[PDB]
């Protein structure tokens, strides 16, 4: 219906705003596109599914997240994948595990704050029913 | 259950065969890797969700096709993305759009001769009760 389109609109809306004030945030450069392959050449190996917050806001342009529990998946894989990729205890690694954290923290601590548990109850029945 | 795991795992194994004759053929070449985009710069802006084969087979493994249908998706979006981005009279947007064309004919083909439609239907069976 309308009032369910408009439902996941708002769900755009509010999900493209979290994502963008993590994007700005200097800690989280590394993790806002896609890893630079020369940079990393056996990242596309080690990897299997790489996230970045560029590509988010594409999944969010493309009607991917119908939950923001949806959305907190791919936030996670974000860091998981940093966990994954960079395990050692050099200075390198555990900065970028750090940050990992830190946006996974970010990102669940604006949900808190920010997201009316109403509507995202809303949401995950509007696409349970589909 | 142990048995539609086993459906899920034929599929995979039935869909990495088909795409890797796709991807061997010299025709199709411009599909097998995601766009570079040194070579095509408007590319990321234009094409909303870019496909490839590389994709298809990433995809595949991280099961992310439960039906033959989801798989002809991706094929069709690889297609149609061909179509959208190279629309022009010059010979190089024809060539890439007939072989753009001619990918869609040959998987569709390969399928219409090799996929049972019972197996097909099984899988869409136990899509539709999860
Ligand atoms: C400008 C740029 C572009 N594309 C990729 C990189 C990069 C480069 C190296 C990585 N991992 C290294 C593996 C081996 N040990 C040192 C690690 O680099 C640590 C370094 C710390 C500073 S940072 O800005 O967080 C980038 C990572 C990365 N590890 C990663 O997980 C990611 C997402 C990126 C990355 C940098
Ligand atoms: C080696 C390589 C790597 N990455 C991208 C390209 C490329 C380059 C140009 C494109 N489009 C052009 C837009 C403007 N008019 C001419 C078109 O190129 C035609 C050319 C014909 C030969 S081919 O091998 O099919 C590549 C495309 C492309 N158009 C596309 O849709 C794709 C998928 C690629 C592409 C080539």
């Amino acid at each position: 219906s309308m009032q369910e389109e408009d439902t996941f609109r708002e769900l755009r809306i509010f999900l493209r705003n979290v994502t963008h004030r993590l994007a700005i945030d200097k800690r989280f450069r590394v993790f806002t596109k896609p890893v630079d392959p020369d940079e990393v050449p056996d990242y596309v190996t080690v990897i299997k599914q790489p996230m970045d917050l560029s590509s988010v806001i594409s999944k969010i342009d493309l009607h991917k997240y119908l939950t923001v529990k949806d959305y907190l998946r791919d936030i996670d894989l974000i860091c998981s994948n940093a966990l994954e990729y960079n395990p050692d205890r050099d200075p390198g690694d555990r900065l970028i595990r750090h940050r990992a954290c830190a946006l996974r923290d970010t990102a669940y601590a604006i949900i808190k704050e920010e997201l009316d548990e109403d509507f995202e109850q809303l949401c995950e029945e509007i696409q349970e029913s589909r």
